[PDB]
C-alpha cells in the first residue's frame, strides 16, 4: 500500500515520487538515511527505494541499516542505481536487496518491480502473523502458542482443571551471538529448544515466543510442581557443557516466570501472561539464573 | 539448486545450459512445452527460464500452462524475451512470471535472478514445509491435526477425560465438483468449515483432514453429547442453500462417525481414528446425510 523513497536529490526523488502516488500509492520522501529510520520506525512502510550513494555511506552497508531498523526486521529494498556493472546487481542482491533497477528507472518497468516486492512482502508477512512451526528449534512459533494459550485456558477455565505457563528467556543471548556467533547463537537456542523437548510430557505444549523466548503450557498441573520441574531443568541447561567458536567450553542459563495453577481470580487469559512475564522481569532483574513464582 | 531452461532454438538454450551449471547449478534442457512438463513432474525443479517466444503459444499462456503443470502449483519463472515494450514487463508479471530477463542474457544479471527467485522460492518452501493451518478454510491441517490427537489423548488417558472424536465426509463431492465447477467445491468446502468454526467452543479442535474430510476433537465430551451437537450442524448445512456454476440453488450434506467418550479400552490413538472411521463408513453405507456412533 505504502512506498518510502530515499534519494539525496530532490528531483531525482520526486519523479519516483509521482510515478509511485500516480498508482494509487503512498509516497513517503526521505532526504537521506536518518529521516529514513524515522520514517520505518514511525509508520507502515510497505516497500524502500534506496539511491545507493547517499549522504553517509555507499550502498552495502546502507543496505542492512534500513534491514535492521525494521519492525520485523526485514523490508522489501529495491536499488534505483546509476552502477551498471553485472557484479553491482550480484553485490546488492548478495547483501540483502529485494530488486534492482538502474536509472535512469522506466515508470512501467519499476511499477512491475513494486507489484513483485509487494507480493514477496506478503509472504514474510504470513511466516509471522501466523502459526508455523519453527524449522531451526522444530517448536512452534508464537502466534501459534497466542492461539493455544487461549483454547486450553477456556479448557481448563470451563472444566476446572489447573493450569500453568511458563516463560523462559536464554540470559544474555545478544552477548553470547556478539561473543561466539550466530552460528553459535543459533547453536544454543537448538540445544535449550532439545533440553525443553526431552524434559516433559507430550502433553505438554512448549513453544518458541520471540528472539530467545521460549512458553511451556502444563496443563493439569500446579504452580509449584510447574516451577519445580522447570527448575530442574534451569539446572541441567545450567551444566550443560558448549564449545566457542575457539572449541572452548562455554556455559548458559535461562531466567523463567511461571505463573497460573488454579484460575479462580486469574479472568482474561492475556493476564495469564502479564503474570509470567512480570516474573521473568523478577527473574532477570535479579541476576538471571533462576524461576520466579 | 536445480533450474530448467524452456528455448526452442539448441545453441541459445545450450549456451544458457552452461552459464547455470558453470555456478554450481543443475541445467534441465526443455526443446519447448510438452518436454518441459514432463520435467515439471518427473522431478524436483526450482527454477525455470522461459523464453517468451516458443513454438506453440506466445509467452502469456504458455506462463499459466507451467503454473498448473506445478505439484505445489506455483514455480519462479524467468522470463527470457527480446520484447523490451514497457507493457510486456507489466503483462508477464500481472501473468504471474517471478521475474523479466531482456535478451541477451549476461551471465551475472541472470545469475543474479535466479539467486532473487531462489530465495523466494525457499519462502514458499517454509510456508508449505511447516505452516500448520490449511489456508482455504482457516482450519489446523492435517500433518498438525495427527501430532494435536497423540498429545490431546495423552492428555485425557492421563488426566481421566473424557474424549470424543468426530469424522466427517462431504456427501458426493465428487459429483457436486463434477457438475458445478472446482471453483463451487471449494466454495461448499469453505462454508461447512465455516458452519464448523461457529458451532462449538474454542476449546474445541477442528481440522480440515483431506479434501472433503474434517475432524473434530471434543476434550471433556462424552461420545452421546458429541453426537447430539454434531447431528444439530449436519442438519443445519443439510437445511443450507448454495448457489451454482448458474446460480441455481442447491443443498449438500455430510456423514459423521464420532468414536471415543470413555477411552478405558481405547489404546492407541491411532484406534481412536479407526474407529471414527468405520463409523463415517456406516454413515454413508447406509444414505450418507447422518451421524453414527
Ligand atoms: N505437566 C507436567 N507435570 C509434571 C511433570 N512431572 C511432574 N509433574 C507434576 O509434578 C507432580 C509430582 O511429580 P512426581 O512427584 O515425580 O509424581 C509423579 C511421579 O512419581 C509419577 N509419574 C507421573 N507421570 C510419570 C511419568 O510419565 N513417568 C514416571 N516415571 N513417573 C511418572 O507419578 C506421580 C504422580 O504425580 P502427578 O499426579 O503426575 O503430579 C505430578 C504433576 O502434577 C511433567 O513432565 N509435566
Ligand atoms: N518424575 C516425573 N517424570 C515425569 C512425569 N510426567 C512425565 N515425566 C517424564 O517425562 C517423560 C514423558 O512422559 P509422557 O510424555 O507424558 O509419556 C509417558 C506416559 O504417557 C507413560 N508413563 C510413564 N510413567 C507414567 C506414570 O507414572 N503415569 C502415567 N499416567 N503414565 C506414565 O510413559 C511415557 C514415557 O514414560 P517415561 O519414560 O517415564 O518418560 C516421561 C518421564 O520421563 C512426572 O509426573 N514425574
Ligand atoms: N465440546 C463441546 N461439548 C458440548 C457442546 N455443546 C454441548 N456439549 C456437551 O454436551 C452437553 C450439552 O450441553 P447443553 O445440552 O447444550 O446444555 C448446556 C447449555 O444449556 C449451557 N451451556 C454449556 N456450554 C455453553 C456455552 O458455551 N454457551 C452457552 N450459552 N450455554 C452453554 O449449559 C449446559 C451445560 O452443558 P454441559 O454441562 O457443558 O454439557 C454439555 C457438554 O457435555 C459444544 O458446543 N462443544
Ligand atoms: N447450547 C450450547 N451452546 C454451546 C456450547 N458450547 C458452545 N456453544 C455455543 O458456541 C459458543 C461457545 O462459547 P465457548 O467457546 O465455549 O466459550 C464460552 C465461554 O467462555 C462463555 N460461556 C457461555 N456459556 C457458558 C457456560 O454455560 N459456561 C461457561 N463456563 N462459560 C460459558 O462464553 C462463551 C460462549 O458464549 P455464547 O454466546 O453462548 O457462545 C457459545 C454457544 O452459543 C454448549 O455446550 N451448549
Ligand atoms: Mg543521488
Ligand atoms: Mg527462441
Amino acid at each position: 500500500r505504502k512506498i518510502l523513497i530515499i534519494e539525496d536529490s530532490e528531483l531525482q526523488r520526486k519523479l519516483l515520487s509521482r510515478w509511485v502516488s500516480k498508482n494509487g500509492y503512498i509516497a513517503i520522501e526521505a532526504e537521506s538515511i536518518s529521516v529514513a529510520r524515522e520514517k520505518i520506525i514511525s509508520e507502515s512502510i510497505d516497500v524502500v527505494l534506496l539511491d545507493w550513494e547517499l549522504p553517509d555511506g555507499n550502498g552495502i552497508d546502507l543496505i542492512s541499516d534500513i534491514l535492521s531498523t525494521s519492525p520485523v526486521g526485514w523490508l522489501p529494498i529495491i536499488m534505483v542505481t546509476g552502477h551498471t556493472e553485472p557484479e553491482y546487481f550480484k553485490i546488492a542482491i548478495e547483501a540483502g536487496a529485494t530488486d534492482y533497477i538502474t536509472k535512469p528507472a522506466k515508470e512501467i518497468e519499476l511499477l512491475a518491480r513494486i507489484f513483485s516486492a509487494l507480493r514477496i512482502k506478503a509472504l514474510h508477512d504470513q511466516l509471522r502473523e501466523t502459526a508455523i512451526r519453527d524449522v531451526m528449534t522444530g517448536l512452534y512459533n508464537r502466534r501459534y502458542m497466542e492461539e493455544r494459550i487461549e483454547q486450553e485456558f477456556q479448557r481448563c477455565k470451563r472444566h476446572d482443571s489447573l493450569l500453568s505457563m511458563a516463560m523462559i528467556d536464554i540470559d544474555k543471548f545478544k552477548n553470547i551471538n556478539d561473543t561466539y556467533g550466530h552460528e553459535i547463537g543459533d547453536q544454543v537456542i537448538k540445544q535449550l529448544a532439545h533440553e525443553l523437548k526431552t524434559s516433559f510430557r507430550k502433553s505438554d505444549i512448549i513453544s518458541r515466543f520471540g528472539g530467545e523466548e521460549f512458553v511451556i503450557l502444563f496443563p493439569e498441573t500446579g504452580v509449584v510442581d510447574a516451577t519445580r520441574i522447570l527448575d530442574r531443568v534451569r539446572e541441567n541447561v545450567s551444566k550443560l557443557e558448549m564449545k566457542s567458536d575457539t572449541d572452548q567450553i562455554f556455559h548458559f542459563t535461562f531466567s523463567g516466570g511461571v505463573a497460573g495453577g488454579d484460575l479462580s481470580d486469574i479472568q482474561s487469559n492475556q493476564e495469564l501472561l502479564k503474570i509470567a512475564d512480570k516474573n521473568l522481569y523478577e527473574a532477570k532483574s535479579s541476576g538471571r539464573n533462576q524461576i520466579i513464582s
